[PDB]
């Protein structure tokens, strides 16, 4: 009764860092959606960085919950309309003349915003009136996983424009003038341009307000009313196979070694902002927040209960100590790749550049150690007597 009870608690702090970081998440979403309708009315730079900068606010606690992916299957099933990459972003707006796109992406062209109908292999599709849910339709349109039409990135490519500077300095730079109506308009169909930024906007508020509702407590008929009553192997086993399956496949491999080994900028998380180097360090707190069981809030607040670790300390006190060890590196060499970034101007596509030493092994001692301490992770799961993990590793060889 006293084990189960303990593995309980643990499984029940953990929803409630879930429910803080996307209840975070979508508080600055709202504070978004302000600084784009703020931007919409007035445009012009200081309007627009104001957006950008609602924008960076806005991925902190977002990145931070994404270790809740994969052991709770209601965010698998909701996070592709949400932060869905990479984008072939002429399905949205105009692009330059070295524009790379998927093969057999029939919508990689399309151009919502210039055109009322578009057509995307047979699918004839009205577009004149741009609505959220309108543009969810089209995610994945026509079969390819390119075509994304909404979610942060939709957002991100509709305020920074293409970054044409390849494995140099800087970032997308479209001009406010995008979005002028009436003569200032530059890019064309500037009315339309607005009424998609709008609609994007106000989908993603509205994507997370359902999941801040799914995790709030005392809800007999959400995903945490679930959860909590699942049997507490069920819910260690998500919570374990959340942070392994991050570590692993998606951070390690999707997110770092693709575009690492191809020098591709074009497969760089936040291709727009180059903001990539804090997606990649908050995605490593999502999974040392959820082992320690702790998760510091946007306004400096912790939530903090029963953690994971204590139960396999209890277990194995040596198994905790190296998964605690291993967190701590990793969460260095993410630290460092922040770094680069932030102090010295040097940002993830300018690392991943087949000339840049310094910055291919920054990257790669990341994913070293992310590799490292998903074998740690197994390790800690099975003194749990939760056997083969198996995290998911998104098909990559380590
Ligand atoms: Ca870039």
């Amino acid at each position: 009764k006293v084990d189960e009870a303990a593995a309980k608690a643990v499984i029940k702090n953990y929803a409630d860092l879930a429910e803080a970081t996307f209840a975070d998440a979508l508080s600055t979403a709202k504070d978004l959606q302000k600084a784009i309708d703020a931007f919409l009315a007035k445009p012009d730079a200081e309007t627009l960085k104001a957006a950008k900068e609602a924008w960076f606010a806005a991925r902190t606690p977002y990145s931070q919950s994404e270790a809740f992916r994969f052991g709770n299957a209601i965010i698998d099933d909701w996070e592709g309309q949400v932060n869905a990459w990479p984008l072939d972003e002429g399905l949205i707006d105009y692009v330059a003349k070295d524009y790379q796109h998927a093969l057999g992406n029939p919508g990689a062209t399309a151009n919502i915003v210039a055109n009322t109908e578009i057509q995307v292999g047979e699918d004839k599709i009205d577009v004149k009136e741009i609505t959220g849910e309108k543009l969810a339709s089209l995610n994945e349109l026509g079969g390819s996983e390119a075509n994304v039409a909404t979610g942060y990135h939709a957002i991100e490519f509709l305020l920074w424009g293409q970054d044409l500077n390849g494995t140099g300095p800087g970032a997308g730079n479209r001009p406010a003038t995008d979005y002028a109506q009436g003569k200032d308009c530059t890019g064309g169909h500037c009315d339309r341009r607005a009424a998609y930024l709008k609609a994007v906007t106000d989908l993603l508020v509205s994507d997370l307000e359902y999941m801040a509702g799914q995790w709030k407590a005392g809800v007999a008929d959400n995903y945490r009313a679930k959860l909590e009553a699942e049997p507490v192997d069920t819910g260690l086993r998500k919570m374990f196979f959340g942070m392994g399956s991050l570590s692993l496949g998606e951070l390690a491999g999707e997110r770092m070694k693709v575009a690492l080994e191809a020098n591709s900028t074009e497969d760089e998380h936040d291709c727009f902002s180059d903001d990539t180097h804090h997606t990649l360090f908050f995605n490593g707190k999502s999974i040392r927040n959820i082992y320690l069981g702790e998760y510091k809030r946007i306004d400096g607040s912790v939530v903090k209960g029963p953690s994971l670790a204590d139960l396999v300390a209890k277990a194995d006190a040596a198994a905790n100590d190296t998964l605690k060890a291993d967190l701590a590196d990793t969460e260095a060499k993410l630290q460092a790749i922040v770094d680069s970034a932030e102090k010295d101007g040097v940002h993830f596509d300018q690392m991943i550049a087949p000339d840049n030493k310094d910055g291919q092994q920054k990257i790669r001692d990341a994913i070293a150690a992310l590799v490292k301490q998903t074998g740690a992770i197994e390790q800690a799961a099975g003194k749990l007597g939760i056997q083969d993990l198996k995290p998911d590793n998104a098909d990559h060889e380590f």
